[PDB]
């Protein structure tokens, strides 16, 4: 899966992105 900051999970084939209002949220990429 995707931790990043080990503070969030994600499913796996998500990216780490942050939100304007620093937001952990996932993704999808390809």
């Amino acid at each position: 899966v995707i931790h990043c900051d080990a503070a969030t999970i994600c499913p796996d084939g998500t990216t780490c992105s942050l939100s304007p209002y620093g937001v952990w949220y996932c993704s999808p990429f390809s």
